[PDB]
C-alpha cells in the first residue's frame, strides 16, 4: 500500500504533481491531493503568472476548470508545438496529472525540496514525496476523500 508523489519546483506557488509517474489522477482526487499539500487547484491567472516565472511541463494536468499544459518553448510533441498555457479541448478520458498552488511559497522559482505533506490525514498508505533531485520524504497516511478514487 504505497503511493509515489513526484513533485516539481514551485513557480509563483504553482507546481506539478504526478501519482506513480503516470497519468492517474481524477478531478476529485486532484482537489484532495492539493488539499493535502495545503494547496488548491490553480486558477488560469495563477498558472499564467507561474509560466511567466519559468514554469513549463510536458504533462496534462488539472487546474480549476480545465486541463492544461504550461509551455514556454515550442516542442512538436508537447501541446502540439503551442506556447503559453495550452488548454486541452478534446479527450475521451478523465485521468491526468495535477497542478497545485501554494500561496505561502516564494514569489518566483523555488527549487528547494518538498519535505512534508502537511495536511494528509491518518491512514494506512505509505505516501512518498519524490523530488526531481531524488530527495524523498515518506509518511503513513491518506489524502483521498472519495471512495471511487481508492
Ligand atoms: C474518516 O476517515 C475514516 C477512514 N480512515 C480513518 C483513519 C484510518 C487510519 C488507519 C487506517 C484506515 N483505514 C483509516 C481509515
Ligand atoms: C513535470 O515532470 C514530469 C516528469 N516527471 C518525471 C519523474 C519525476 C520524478 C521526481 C520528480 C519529478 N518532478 C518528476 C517529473
Amino acid at each position: 500500500n504505497q503511493i509515489d508523489l513526484n513533485v516539481t519546483c514551485r513557480y509563483a506557488g504553482v507546481f506539478h504533481v504526478e501519482k506513480n509517474g503516470r497519468y492517474s489522477i481524477s478531478r476529485t482526487e486532484a482537489a484532495d491531493l492539493c488539499q493535502a499539500f495545503n494547496s488548491t487547484l490553480p486558477t488560469m491567472d495563477q498558472m499564467k503568472l507561474a509560466l511567466s516565472k519559468g514554469f513549463e511541463t510536458c504533462r496534462y494536468g488539472f487546474i480549476e476548470g480545465n486541463v492544461v499544459i504550461p509551455r514556454i518553448h515550442p516542442n512538436a510533441i508537447c501541446a502540439a508545438n503551442h506556447t503559453g498555457v495550452y488548454i486541452l479541448v478534446t479527450s475521451n478520458t478523465s485521468h491526468y496529472d495535477t497542478y497545485c498552488f501554494n500561496a505561502s511559497a516564494p514569489p518566483e522559482e523555488d527549487c528547494t525540496s518538498v519535505t512534508d505533506l502537511p495536511n494528509s490525514f491518518d491512514g494506512p498508505v505509505t505516501i512518498t514525496i519524490v523530488n526531481r533531485d531524488g530527495t524523498r520524504y515518506s509518511k503513513k497516511g491518506e489524502y483521498r476523500t472519495h471512495q471511487e478514487d481508492i
